[PDB]
């Protein structure tokens, strides 16, 4: 409340931190489906269906430019690039399995980085 503080967390290193865990996420061999956004002109349903389309190259470009104002923004936009493979794909499909597989990644990287 006004002039009570919890202790400061350091968050001086997130944003290197991220661009880390970005460039991991990246470089993974399951990422195909998530290097770039979808083709609205070219996947019919996907504009309509998918509210929010988030993609690795505009987190990126978000990242870089001063978009995300905490380490958590950063993980919704990555969570939001499964949620939307989910809503879209068959679990049993090359796409959907990649979309858990980047996931699990996301989160374990998550957790042993921040806490």
């Amino acid at each position: 409340s006004m002039s009570v503080k919890k202790p400061k967390r350091d968050d001086s290193k997130d944003l290197a931190l991220c661009s880390m865990i970005l460039t991991e996420m990246e470089t993974h061999e399951d990422a195909w489906p998530f290097l770039l956004p979808v083709n609205l002109k070219l996947v019919p349903g996907y504009k309509k269906v998918i509210k929010k389309p988030m993609d690795f190259s505009t987190i990126r470009e978000k990242l870089s430019s001063g978009q995300y104002p905490n380490l958590e923004t950063f993980a919704l936009d990555v969570r939001l690039v499964f949620d939307n493979c989910e809503t879209f794909n068959e679990d049993d499909s090359d796409i959907g399995r990649a979309g858990h597989n980047m996931r699990k990644y996301f989160e374990k990287k998550w957790t042993d980085t921040f806490k």
